[PDB]
């Protein structure tokens, strides 16, 4: 198991251009396009990510290539933010992984908020960390996903993802 096949078991992969969990305009696997309910404004966002006129559809080579920059950039941006950067350093390959995940799914910005369980984590406080963090919208909104996750950071092993 690898954050790859961790996050593609998570978010799926579509080839036409869908409405997430939230009613955005997304393609491939979790690839956001954009939040504005406008379809043209997303068709729009997607002939330029990939480089040509799509017409709302893309191969599966061209959803990878979104998923390897998606990927790439939230360790990226994981790395570059002051509060992450330190939890991030301080865990484990299989918890590093856990992090990525939020961060994929709601931005750095968004993970960076939960200051409380970040501390935990940061602590290795594992039992307390999987409550405070099950104490959040995220949790109440996809629970079978945050619940993956959420084990993920608890034990310390893959075997949420089985
Ligand atoms: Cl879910």
């Amino acid at each position: 198991m690898n954050i790859f096949e961790m996050l593609r078991i998570d978010e799926g992969l579509r080839l036409k251009i869908y409405k997430d969990t939230e009613g955005y305009y997304t393609i491939g696997i979790g690839h956001l396009l954009t939040k504005s309910p406008s379809l043209n404004a997303a068709k729009s966002e997607l002939d330029k990510a990939i480089g040509r006129n799509t017409n709302g559809v893309i191969t599966k080579d061209e959803a990878e290539k979104l998923f390897n920059q998606d990927v790439d950039a939230a360790v990226r941006g994981i790395l570059r933010n002051a509060k992450l950067k330190p939890v991030y350093d301080s865990l484990d390959a299989v918890r590093r992984a856990a992090l990525i995940n939020m961060v994929f799914q709601m931005g750095v910005t968004g993970v960076a908020g939960f200051t409380n369980s970040l501390r935990m984590l940061q602590q290795k406080r594992w039992d307390e960390a999987a409550v405070n963090l099950a104490k959040s919208r995220w949790y109440n909104q996809t629970p079978n996903r945050a619940k993956r996750v959420i084990t993920t950071f608890r034990t310390g092993t893959w075997d949420a993802y089985k």
